């Protein structure tokens, strides 16, 4: 066996690098939000919970994971504290992400009510209160959930541990049904097919949305030409009809379906008299009002669903590579407790499986920079104006 110094060495210098990135990283999106006041949105708030979150990986869980590799002697509790803290953190991160994914479908199924509704202050309590759910969830191993009760004292004693000490070491005194069942089942996994369920209900809605204008936009140009092209009174009367319910319900920008919807008030008027080349030519004056308010009004609608639509799936990737980074660990605890015939995963991919879950706390910047302009502007600026 080679010396375990050569390894360690190895795994301890990739945490360093990787908590060094992961400080900087969500440092700058931190500085990005406190600068540029087109950030400072609820939705983002969630997104400088999950940058702290991140920025208290690099700063304490990352050292932590490099102690508790030692198998250092310490007081099982003490151990259960720094072998528990990412918990916590890692919890934080998935209320985080889940408030977001119901910020944005808040957002796109009331955009109306939303102002009123999802509020700076009711976003900072749930910030709070969800930090405070994420240390009972992450440190209820301290509240006895654990395996002091049952110490490896042969190896403590291998190792001349105190008396009361353990060998600390995160598999000795995390208990593997917590971390399965609990943890990941429960808190982890349950939430993130949530998350996937409202992004889902999110595209969606936007679909849905989207193809309710381009027949609001078809009803209104078909029923015109049934005008055009008629030479009875009730077949104008009736595609006028047609027209003003998909008017009003787009309506749900004013001077253009006051017009709009008047001059078909217009036209019915003339339609209900009989006067069928006065009602078509009323009609036609629609289109002239077509052209310079209710396209304008669909074409910034569509845009507006399509950045919608563009921010949803950023932050769904967000999403993914979180999970990404963090089942494959996930999924060795699983065989480590419901395989116990299986041989346990080497300790290389140990190393490989703790580094990838860690490196998590490096994407979120990347993500933001790479899909969110106004993230990416500011940072460019914070960058050149302090090199
Ligand atoms: C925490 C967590 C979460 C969260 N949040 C989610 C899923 C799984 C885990 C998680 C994490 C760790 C772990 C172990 N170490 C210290 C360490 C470093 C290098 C090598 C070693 C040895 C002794 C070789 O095993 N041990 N750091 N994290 N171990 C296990 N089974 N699960
Ligand atoms: C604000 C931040 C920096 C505070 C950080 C405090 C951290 C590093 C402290 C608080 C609780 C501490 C632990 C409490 C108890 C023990 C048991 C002892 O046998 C070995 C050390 C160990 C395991 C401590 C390690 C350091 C520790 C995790
Ligand atoms: C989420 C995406 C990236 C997929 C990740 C799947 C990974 C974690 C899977 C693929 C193959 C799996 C390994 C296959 C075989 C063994 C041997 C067994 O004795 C212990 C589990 C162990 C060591 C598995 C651990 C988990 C594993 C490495
Ligand atoms: C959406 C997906 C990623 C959710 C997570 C899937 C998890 C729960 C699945 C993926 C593959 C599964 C493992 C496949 C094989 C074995 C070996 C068996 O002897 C014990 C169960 C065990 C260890 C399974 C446990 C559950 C498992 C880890
Ligand atoms: C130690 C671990 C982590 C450090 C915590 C960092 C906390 C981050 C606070 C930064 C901040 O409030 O900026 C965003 C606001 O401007 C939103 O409007
Ligand atoms: C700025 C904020 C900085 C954060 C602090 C950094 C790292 C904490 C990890 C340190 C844990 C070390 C414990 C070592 C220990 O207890 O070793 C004695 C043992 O009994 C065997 O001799
Ligand atoms: C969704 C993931 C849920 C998957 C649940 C997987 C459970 C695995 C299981 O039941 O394993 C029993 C064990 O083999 C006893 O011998
Ligand atoms: C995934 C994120 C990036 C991973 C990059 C390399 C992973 C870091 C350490 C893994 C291997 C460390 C030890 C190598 C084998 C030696 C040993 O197990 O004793
Ligand atoms: C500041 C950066 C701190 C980084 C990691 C601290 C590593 C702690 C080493 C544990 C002691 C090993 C032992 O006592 O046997
Ligand atoms: C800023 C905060 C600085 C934090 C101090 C950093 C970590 C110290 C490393 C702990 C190593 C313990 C020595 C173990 C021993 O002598 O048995
Ligand atoms: C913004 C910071 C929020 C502060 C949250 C504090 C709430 C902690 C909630 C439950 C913690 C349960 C574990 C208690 C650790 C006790 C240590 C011991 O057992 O010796």
């Amino acid at each position: 066996g080679a010396p375990p110094i050569m390894g360690s060495s190895v795994y301890i210098t990739v945490e360093l690098a990787i908590a060094v990135l992961a400080i900087l990283g969500n440092v700058l999106v931190c500085w990005a939000v406190w600068l540029n006041s087109n950030l400072q949105n609820v939705t983002n708030y969630f997104v400088v919970s999950l940058a702290a979150a991140d920025i208290a990986v690099g700063v304490l869980a990352i050292p932590f994971a490099i102690t508790i590799s030692t198998g250092f002697c310490a007081a099982c509790h003490g151990c259960l504290f720094i072998a528990c803290f990412v918990l916590v953190l890692t919890q934080s991160k998935i209320f985080s992400l889940l408030a977001i994914a119901i910020d944005r479908y808040i957002a796109i199924r009331i955009p109306l009510r939303y102002n009123g509704l999802v509020t700076g202050t009711r976003a900072k309590g749930i910030i709070a209160i969800c930090w405070v759910l994420s240390f009972a969830i992450g440190l209820t191993p301290m509240l006895g959930w654990n395996n002091c009760g049952q110490p490896k004292e042969g190896k403590a004693h291998s190792q001349g541990c105190g008396e009361g000490q353990v060998a600390c070491l995160f598999e000795d005194v995390v208990p593997m049904n917590y971390m399965v069942y609990f943890n990941f089942f429960a808190c982890v996994l349950v939430p993130l097919l949530l998350m996937l369920g409202v992004y889902l209900r999110i595209f969606l809605a936007a679909r849905r949305q989207l193809a309710d204008l381009e027949d609001n936009w078809e009803t209104l140009n078909d029923n015109l030409k049934v005008i055009e092209k008629a030479d009875n009174a009730a077949q104008v009367k009736d595609a006028l009809t047609k027209m003003r319910a998909a008017a009003l319900d787009a309506q749900k920008f004013r001077h253009g379906f006051d017009i709009l919807v008047g001059q078909i008030d217009d036209a019915l008027k003339l339609a209900n008299e009989g006067k069928v080349k006065e009602a078509q030519a009323a009609a036609e004056q629609l289109k002239t009002t077509r052209n310079a308010y209710i396209q304008k009004y669909l074409e910034r609608a569509r845009s507006t669903l399509q950045k919608e639509v563009h921010a949803a799936k950023s932050l769904a990737i967000i999403v993914g590579l979180f999970a990404l980074c963090w089942l494959p660990l996930h999924i060795i605890n699983c065989f480590t407790f419901f395989c116990p015939d299986c041989s346990h995963a080497p300790l290389w991919l140990m190393y490989l499986a703790i580094v990838l879950s860690h490196t998590n706390s490096v994407v979120n910047p990347f993500i933001y920079a790479y899909r969110i302009r106004e993230f990416r502007q500011t940072f460019r600026k914070i960058i050149r104006s302090h090199v």
